[PDB]
């Protein structure tokens, strides 16, 4: 019964500095526990995956740094997208990618262009994502028809506003995972999980396994 | 601010049911063990700094519970000084029925001890969809830009806007879901799920729920 899973990846600070090593050698082994939930997704039919890695330390940093990593961000994107398209894998990015430059948002564009009639697992990534924001734009775009004339207030209902936030084409999400310790949706998905369960581990994200992963799986069919 | 450092909890009250079962009685007995351990935990809150406590279970056994109970109920509140009110979609209620629940909001309103609000015909969908509707009204007069509507203007137009913001959700009852209760005040919420049915949960269960938010805040 389980068609789509959103998972908080919490943890890769933590884990390397538990292996005393600095940040970068966290996101390193962060990325490589991405791709393994990915395949497992991929592997065991399940509809949809939405990530979200987002943590304002990683952020608070000089503009320079922050250019750097959007760059790095997208290149992470350019290159997985090849072996993604091979699979058969949908990537989408959810959020306001509004602040990256022209270059890199064209990049994000064809990546999503390059996958997007492919019918097997959508892999949502989120980039500066929030729910609160995530529900506003819907808003702004029910505002901007009631401006026009085309919508009245009364007609707007909660099937209305679901149609204009994120990820209403998809089965709706089952289970959110956060990972790291942390009790907490942070603003990750809000509208979007009324009903999903909620299942919460002290695993770091770096050590997220297969095994991980299936755990989380059985909370839900229970 | 309390040791604690909680302001306004929020609990999804689930188990009662189960728990009458459990004991081989039927469920009235369980919704009455349920309303006394609603006591105890307002009560508790009371007693105990929390500036506001908001419960969600709310269906037609309950309902005849809720209009019958009402007054009794609402004259103990009124003399621990707690301020009540409902939210949720109150216009399903008829006139009468709305008139009364006013009244209990109307008496209690200068209470200057824990707010409690009752989360009846209530879900965290609809909650944002009338707050929506306000923004649309006000668009439509004229009185707002689309470009204008950020997410502290919808936070002001969501219910308990002007209560301290959500610091912990506890929910009783063994399973692991919001279930449309409060969604977008709870972006920054604790959570914390216990399996004790809400029959059973007690000062002792809240205490642990609190200090293991201050531990974990
Ligand atoms: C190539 C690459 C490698 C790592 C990248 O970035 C990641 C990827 C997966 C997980 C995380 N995850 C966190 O950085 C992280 C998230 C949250 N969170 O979402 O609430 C909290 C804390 C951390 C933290 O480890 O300090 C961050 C991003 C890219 C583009
Ligand atoms: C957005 C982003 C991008 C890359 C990240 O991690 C790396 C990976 C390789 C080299 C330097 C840093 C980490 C993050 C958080
Ligand atoms: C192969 C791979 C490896 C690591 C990956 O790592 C993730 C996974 C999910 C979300 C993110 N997302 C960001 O790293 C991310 C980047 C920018 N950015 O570059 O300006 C801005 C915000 C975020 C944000 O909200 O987390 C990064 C993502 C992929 C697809
Ligand atoms: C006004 C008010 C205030 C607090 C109230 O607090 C209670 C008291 C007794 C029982 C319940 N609540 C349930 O018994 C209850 C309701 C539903 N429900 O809406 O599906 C589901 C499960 C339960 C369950 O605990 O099994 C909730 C009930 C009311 C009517
Ligand atoms: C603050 C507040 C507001 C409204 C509330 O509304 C309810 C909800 C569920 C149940 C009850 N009330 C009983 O279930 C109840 C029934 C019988 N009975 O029919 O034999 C006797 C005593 C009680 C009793 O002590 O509560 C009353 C309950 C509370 C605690």
């Amino acid at each position: 019964g389980c068609r789509h899973v959103a998972i908080i990846m919490d943890g890769n600070g933590r884990w390397a500095k538990k292996q005393g090593k600095i940040r970068a050698f966290g996101h390193k082994a962060g990325a490589k526990s991405v791709r393994r939930a990915v395949s497992f997704a991929a592997n065991n039919g399940i509809e949809a995956l939405t990530l979200y890695a987002f943590s304002s330390e990683n952020w608070n940093r000089p503009a320079q740094e922050v250019s750097a990593l959007m760059e790095l961000f997208v290149w992470a994107l350019d290159s997985e997208v090849k072996s993604l398209h091979r699979h058969n894998v949908r990537l989408r990015i959810i959020g306001d990618t509004s602040r990256f430059n022209s270059r890199l948002q064209e990049r994000i564009r064809k990546s999503e262009a390059l996958t997007a009639g492919n019918t097997g697992l959508t892999l949502n990534i989120a980039a500066n994502y929030g729910g609160r924001w995530d529900i506003v734009q819907g808003v702004r775009q029910l505002a901007e028809k009631v401006q026009q004339g085309n919508l009245q207030p009364d007609q707007i209902d909660e099937e209305m506003l679901n149609q204009h936030v994120c990820m209403h084409e998809l089965a709706p999400v089952d289970l959110v995972i956060r990972t790291g310790g942390e009790h907490r949706i942070s603003n990750f998905l809000l509208w979007q999980i009324a009903y999903a369960e909620l299942y919460f581990t002290d695993v770091l994200w770096p050590d997220f396994d297969e095994q991980d992963f299936e755990g989380a799986l059985n909370a839900f069919a229970n």
